């Protein structure tokens, strides 16, 4: 007993076994199947041409016969247009994308509560206003082929594959060092290069590695990063105070977007506080508030620039 998908660019079909999947007290493989139909209808006008359109209205979940009658459907609609197309690679858009990366999570974090995470902007809310947030992010910074991506606490691997499924960075990292998160993004990258090639669309190049980002090995990784992505809300004044270390590292017009500022948004450099990161590096507070009808937000970018440190010295020795 199973349910199958035919992939709309001829990929491996998508196979659900019945009885299918539940994730949540209100969510499923069912409604997944029938959002999964709905956006490839969208996308491809043909298909929501030749689709018989009742069969999205007429639909039991909890029938077999019924969704297998669903997923016939669509199928046979699929196989019109693949006739159509014999007879004479793009991003995904930012709704599909929040689709796939859903149903990524879904088919990999099959036990979320294995990640004993209770904190806002966790991998099991991603949708809620982390996947928002981070679009923001992305539309802000504009990354191009010349950057390098690096996510510092990758968790499941979720901010690595969003961006790297919207922009052009020549290679994306996601670096986590707990067990449970690091183990999901390994099947969280399996599954999203499958799907990706399901609904055929194109991604940047990605890595999502199990590390410490505070070993030996990631001090020159980090110092060769364009564009680093931090979660650093909850991070202890140790971690912080060794991130710093490692920023100081890293080449002029580097990048850090963060949910706690690094150094204060009114640094004033003076004779006591040389010492700060806040004299190499500019701090701006960005938020969507400032169409966003969303939480009431923030995130901090972080500009590495020495010529805050130089201009102090200049105007020591130019009075
Ligand atoms: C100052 S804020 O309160 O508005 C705020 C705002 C953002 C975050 N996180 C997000 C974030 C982090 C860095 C850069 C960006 Cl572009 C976005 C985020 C997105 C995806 C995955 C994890 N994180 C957090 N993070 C947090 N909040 C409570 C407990 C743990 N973390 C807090």
């Amino acid at each position: 007993l199973e349910l199958r998908l035919k992939s709309p660019v001829g990929a491996e079909p998508a196979v659900y076994p019945w009885p299918l999947p539940v994730y949540d007290k209100h969510h499923d493989a069912a409604h997944e199947i029938i959002e999964t139909i709905r956006w490839v209808c969208e996308e491809i006008p043909d298909l929501k041409l030749a689709m018989e359109n009742y069969v999205l209205i007429d639909y039991d979940t909890k029938s077999f016969e019924s969704m297998q009658r669903l997923c016939d459907k669509y199928n046979r609609a699929i196989d019109s247009i693949h006739q159509l197309w014999k007879g004479t690679n793009t991003r995904p858009s930012t709704g599909l994308l929040r689709h796939i990366l859903q149903q990524v999570y879904n088919h990999s974090v099959t036990d979320p509560e294995k990640l004993n995470n209770y904190e806002p902007f966790s991998p099991e809310v991603y949708g809620e206003t982390s996947f928002d947030l981070v679009a923001q992010m992305i539309d802000e910074i504009k990354m191009t082929d010349d950057d390098l991506f690096v996510d510092l606490g990758s968790g499941v691997g979720q901010v690595v594959l969003q961006v790297a499924a919207a922009t052009n960075c020549k290679h994306h990292y996601g670096v986590e060092k707990a067990d449970i998160p690091a183990k999901y993004a390994e099947t969280m990258d399996r599954e999203f290069r499958k799907w990706m090639k399901w609904y055929g669309k194109k991604h940047a190049e990605y890595t999502l590695e199990r590390g410490d980002f505070l070993s030996e090995e990631w001090r020159e990784r980090i110092a060769n990063t364009s564009v680093i992505f931090v979660n650093n809300f909850a991070f202890g004044p140790e971690v912080d105070h060794q991130l710093k270390e490692r920023f100081a590292n890293m080449k002029e017009g580097g990048r850090i977007v963060s949910s706690k500022p690094f150094a204060p948004l009114n640094f004033r450099i003076n004779s006591r506080n040389l010492s700060d990161i806040g004299t190499i590096m500019r701090v701006v507070e960005l938020s969507p508030l400032k169409s966003w009808t969303g939480k009431p937000v923030s995130y901090y970018l972080h500009t590495i620039d020495r010529t805050i440190l130089e201009n102090y010295f200049s105007s020591l020795k130019n009075p």
